[PDB]
């Protein structure tokens, strides 16, 4: 069986689902219960976290411009998702989406995860660059599984407490 | 260490591999060595196989239409991919793309099987419906692995010859 359903018009789609395409939703997955997790993330979404993800991520940048925050080779670098750019991202490569455009659409694939391997979600010090905190779960929902763990981070001065320098990171707006 | 490059227009990929995503060759794959195995297809191409793939596999129709014959519930059927479409294709449904468009451009995405997990490819008798021939493979490359597995079957009156009405399968062109 079409388990998954049949195809259809994708650049609909992404119309129709306009409305959960910005705040407060953002992303939207295009099939339940699929290996492959198919997601369009939208905006206006700035994060403060870095994601690493034990798996691949393949981006399609659709509609609009982001960029990626990322640590590469032990530095902060940016690699900007213009209109129309495809990427793949290897494990665990630190990442921190930035999505400023509303009516912005990327298409973002990655895999459900084995039992037992472990996302990542990271902050880093702004003023001396040292990890502050990391929390590792085992990702079930690309999109409910973030928000109460970047939440508890929000919440909580000693989680935002760098243990190298002792400043406090600002927690949901950087 | 960005592995697999850094972010590119896809558009213009496409239109600077457009030779290649046409006879004799047909498919192109965007990175090498990854998990998610992301290809290109060009047409024209018609084929006679059908592919029993133990993963899931990801379309979206860029450029042009095409079409998959697909066994579904026992039955020939056919499901379109028009331009624009995307589709997300269950572990084992059977499936025989037919791209008849030059110039058409679809983006799939597969993984990487693990050892032991084999794919099948597989011909049917047109007047009787009967499985003709499957042969198994560990696939390694979603372009090389293939047609010497569809030369051995055309070139063999034996692997053609339906064991339920002993019609010989046309071989290459249906
Ligand atoms: N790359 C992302 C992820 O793994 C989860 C949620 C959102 C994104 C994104 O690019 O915005
Ligand atoms: N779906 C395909 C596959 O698994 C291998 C090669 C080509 C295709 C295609 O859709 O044409
Ligand atoms: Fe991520
Ligand atoms: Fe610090
Ligand atoms: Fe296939
Ligand atoms: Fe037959």
């Amino acid at each position: 069986m079409l388990t998954y359903g049949a195809p259809f018009n994708f650049p609909r789609w992404i119309d129709e689902h306009a409305h959960l395409l910005k705040p407060p939703v953002g992303n939207r997955q295009v099939w339940q219960d699929s290996d492959f997790i198919v997601t369009v993330v939208g905006g206006p979404n700035h994060r403060t976290d870095y994601h690493d993800d034990p798996l691949e991520e393949f981006f399609y940048q659709l509609r609009g411009n982001a960029y990626l925050n990322l640590w590469v080779d032990g530095r902060r670098e940016r690699a900007d998702l213009k209109e129309g750019d495809i990427f793949l991202l290897p494990p665990h490569v630190r990442h921190s989406p930035q999505r400023p455009e509303a009516g912005s659409a990327c298409l973002v694939i990655e895999r459900q995860r084995p039992a037992g391997m472990l996302d990542g979600f990271e902050w880093y010090c702004d003023a001396c660059g040292h990890l502050v905190h990391r929390v590792e779960v085992q990702l079930k929902s690309i999109v409910t599984d973030l928000p109460p763990l970047f939440e508890s981070f929000y919440a909580s001065e000693d989680k935002r407490r760098c243990p190298h320098c002792g400043q406090v990171h600002p927690g949901r707006a950087a």
